[PDB]
């Protein structure tokens, strides 16, 4: 398992803030989008498998990775909508073209599914894993972390995330089967070393999860994009994980019903890239080669 980040960090100023990203190679874009509490670092052992198959792009969400922190920060910042505002502006600035393959995880999947739904004629295929695909109930959520996530979604969330860094220190390793090396963990810790508001994105994200009907605007968003995913003939690559975390049970059955979908099942909990990068990267490469073939 490689420890070095992939590529060279690049930056653009987007809506007053510097956003960091990786952009390597030529061709049609293959866009990798991380979620909480990760960064483009999550994709470092996956991206090499796509070399020569396209222009490999991986952005760091606002407040995350090497991207700037918002200021002043507080409970009203880093909502889904704000995250979308920055990311969608960065993707526009990058001139991705009209044959995009998205490779999505966690909140990256909500953002990327929303983008694809809004730009259907520009997306060639979507690979996704451990993704937000439907409004949830607590029963859908991994038992081990129901209490923690409820905690984030209460006034206890500030000390949990801001002071104790629980998403980074506990949730992340808890949903990887292997033990990360110190070096790898320290890349994940890097954006969040300072206690306080630098950790806000890691709190705002769980507060946006669509669970038992709330928040209503994110439930609505997910219902809109999933209605399109269910009916579209756009090619899909569903990377299922065993035991998995957020795509299990009935949600796994639901996703399996979607059309024009290639499936794999690999070992992993939530951060599956850390347990099965070779399988995942190979699957994505195979999927993209089929798309290129079919495009002549
Ligand atoms: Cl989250």
């Amino acid at each position: 398992f490689g420890v070095e980040p992939y590529g060279q960090p690049k930056y653009l100023e987007i809506a007053g803030k510097r956003m960091a990203y990786i952009d390597e190679g030529k061709g049609d874009a293959i866009v990798f989008q991380h979620g909480n509490p990760t960064s483009s670092y999550l994709w470092r052992n996956i991206m090499p498998h796509l070399e020569g198959l396209g222009r490999l792009v991986a952005c760091d969400l606002i407040g995350m990775g090497a991207s700037d922190k918002l200021s002043p920060s507080g409970p009203d910042r880093y909502s889904y909508g704000e995250q979308r505002d920055f990311l969608f502006a960065l993707w526009d600035a990058l001139d991705l073209g009209d044959h995009v393959v998205l490779v999505l995880h966690d909140w990256g999947s909500a953002l990327g599914f929303d983008w694809a739904n809004q730009h259907r004629d520009r997306v060639q295929g979507i690979a996704f894993m451990e993704a937000i695909v439907t409004p949830m109930t607590w029963a859908d959520w991994p038992p081990a972390v129901r209490g923690v996530f409820q905690g984030f979604r209460s006034p206890q969330g500030e000390p949990m995330a801001l002071e104790h860094n629980i998403f980074v220190e506990r949730v992340l390793p808890g949903a990887i089967l292997r033990q990360l090396s110190d070096e790898e963990m320290n890349h994940y810790r890097r954006p969040f070393v300072n206690g306080g508001e630098d950790r806000r994105p890691t709190l705002s994200w769980p507060r946006n999860l669509p669970i038992d009907g709330e928040p209503a605007e994110v439930v609505a968003l997910v219902n809109e994009y999933r209605s399109w995913l269910e009916e579209t003939d756009m090619p899909k690559l569903f990377i299922n994980a065993e035991p998995g975390a957020i795509i299990t049970g009935r949600i796994r059955d639901y996703v399996r019903s979607w059309p024009n979908q290639t499936e794999i099942t690999v070992p992993g909990v939530h951060f599956v890239q850390e347990d099965s990068p070779e399988e995942i990267g190979a699957a994505i490469a195979q999927f993209v080669r089929r798309l290129r073939s079919a495009a002549g």
